[PDB]
């Protein structure tokens, strides 16, 4: 189903989950048994992160393709950096042909944490125009979600200019957005409300990638651009040479995230889920959710 | 100034404080002595109670004349319960022609000690009226609000027929809308979204109401429609005989509350302050706001 639809449907929260390539051919293997396995779960929709430059442009058309053949509900990824406006055009129509209905465009980061992004000399620059290509060759015959930054894209000169683009990105044809991973809930809640006085309804889901290792960080702080809490930092900090301890902390402040975003009436919440961690799983558990 | 150009162009958010009909004249220059006090803290906008079924309608003209002497922004609550149309519209008359730009856009409540609200015989049944009249009559030359209610009015049959009737009231002609009190931030938030999805774009700004007596709760919930999150309702229980004690809690629960609030980038904070209460500057103090 095209996720669109899910939304205006939904009985309760949607729930999804999304992976990334794997790094060798067991690993592969276990996250499609994991994919079998979290059926349990009944995801709304399932992805695999797409490589930035096209690194997995054939691999990412065969795992939409397997997800599809263990009756799970695809959302394909598909960035722009790396690759020309034709080579993007082939993946899109090999997603679409192969059946997959839903599409999260995306630009990419540009290469080896590098702050400045350069497009390929054929390509395109921003996600809004993979998103207007798409609708301009399969009009409402799938549904487009974007990513979305409650914090603000790092390489972004403030929050308000984040907003205006934001909002024309959505305006190239997006059905629903999903955040860029928080820790600090105030921050969503501040983005939705300035969507809100944007003029933006659109659903944005909230996007959670619990803390499952220290060395996370640096990633989280200077890739995501996420900020942590004095709380939750000071915990880690105290705790960082013992990754058990670790683990459940990032599990516990990602329970109390979900519970608040679930009170405050969120249509669901996107998990990102390391290949080999339960801790998404952990979560919902946690919180009575499986089913 | 008017509160939609106070929106626009605001540089952080906006503090509103609302008081209540004094008692006696001692009360009364007690009020104005601590409105007096409050004009260092620069309140975008100050007002006071408009007293159930039109029972301070010229005292309530003469206070907004007085907040105006002090150098203070008066917002004018007027309501419709057990007055003519023409006796409001009389008393809309004499605000404007005070100088008033601001008018908070009420029904009112039954008379106390009365369940069910009956539109005097002559007068208007919903708020809604009330704010098609300023348009009307007055157009641009005043902003007005109205209240909004994340958990609901009691005798709403339902959130989404609430809801429905709230923004019947938006599209009358309201530039901004100030929430019941809540206790439990997740239904404000979650209201937000409810009209994020509807298309309601208007600033909306949270009212707060720190406990100050356990004798409260019943007006909180039966009247005002509140709920009193488990934790919160928990401590009360117990401290119900020390009013120190439940004054330090309600104080500790607003503080918690308004931290999230500003996190979360609202538009202003609006507080319902008791006259002889020093709630609200214990509010204001924790949170840095004030000396
Ligand atoms: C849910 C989610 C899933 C993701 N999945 C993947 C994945 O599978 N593969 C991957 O490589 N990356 C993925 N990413 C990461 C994403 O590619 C990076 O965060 C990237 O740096 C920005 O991508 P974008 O689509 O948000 O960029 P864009 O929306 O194109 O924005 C790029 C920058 O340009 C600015 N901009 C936009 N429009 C204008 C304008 N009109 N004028 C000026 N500036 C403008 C934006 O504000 C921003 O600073 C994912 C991110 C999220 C949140
Ligand atoms: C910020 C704030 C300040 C306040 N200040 C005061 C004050 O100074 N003095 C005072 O007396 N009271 C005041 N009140 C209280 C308010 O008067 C009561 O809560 C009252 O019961 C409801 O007033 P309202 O304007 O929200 O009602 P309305 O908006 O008129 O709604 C009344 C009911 O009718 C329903 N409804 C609305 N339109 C329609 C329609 N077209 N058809 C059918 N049903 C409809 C609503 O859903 C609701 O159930 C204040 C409340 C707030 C939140
Ligand atoms: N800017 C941006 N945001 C993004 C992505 C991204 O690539 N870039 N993601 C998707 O595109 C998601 C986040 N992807 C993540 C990928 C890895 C790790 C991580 O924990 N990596 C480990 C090292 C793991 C290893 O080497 O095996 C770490 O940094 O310690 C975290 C988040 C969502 N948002
Ligand atoms: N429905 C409704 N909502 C409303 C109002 C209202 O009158 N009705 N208010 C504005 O119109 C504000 C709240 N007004 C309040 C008025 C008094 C007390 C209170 O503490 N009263 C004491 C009695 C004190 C006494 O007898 O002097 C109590 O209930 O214990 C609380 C809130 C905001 N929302
Ligand atoms: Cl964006
Ligand atoms: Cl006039
Ligand atoms: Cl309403």
């Amino acid at each position: 189903m095209k996720i669109r639809d899910l939304l205006k449907a939904r009985r309760g929260p949607l729930f999804s989950f999304e992976f990334f390539p794997p790094k060798d051919p067991e690993g592969e293997e276990a996250l499609f048994r994991t994919l079998e396995e979290l059926k349990a779960f009944r995801p709304a929709f399932v992805s695999i992160t797409y490589g930035a430059m096209g690194s997995t442009r054939e691999r990412s058309v065969a795992w939409a393709q397997r997800i599809q053949s263990l009756g799970l509900n695809p959302l394909a990824h598909l960035t722009v950096a790396g690759q020309s406006r034709k080579e993007v055009a082939e993946v899109l129509h090999r997603f679409v042909e192969s059946g997959v209905e839903n599409l999260l465009a995306l630009r990419g980061d540009p290469p080896r944490g590098e702050r400045v992004f350069r497009p390929h000399p054929e390509g395109f620059r921003y996600a809004a125009e993979l998103v207007a290509l798409i609708r301009e060759r399969y009009g409402d015959r799938v549904s487009v979600g974007g990513a979305a930054y409650p914090e603000g894209h790092p390489e972004s000169e403030s929050l308000e200019a984040d907003l205006r683009h934001f909002k024309a990105k959505v305006e190239a044809g997006l059905d629903f957005a999903i955040t860029q991973l928080f820790f600090n809930n105030a921050h969503y809640f501040g983005f939705l409300e300035r969507a809100r006085r944007a003029g933006i309804g659109i659903p944005i889901l909230p996007g959670i990638m619990p803390v499952t290792s220290y060395r996370q960080l640096r990633r989280f702080t200077e890739v995501c651009g996420a900020s942590i809490p004095g709380p939750l930092l000071a915990k880690l900090e105290r705790h960082q040479d013992d990754p058990k301890a670790v683990l459940e902390i990032g599990v516990e402040h990602a329970v109390r995230q979900v519970a608040e975003l679930l009170e405050a009436g969120v249509e669901g919440v996107h998990f990102y889920t390391l290949n080999k961690s339960p801790a998404t799983r952990m979560v919902l558990e946690r919180l009575g959710l499986r089913p």
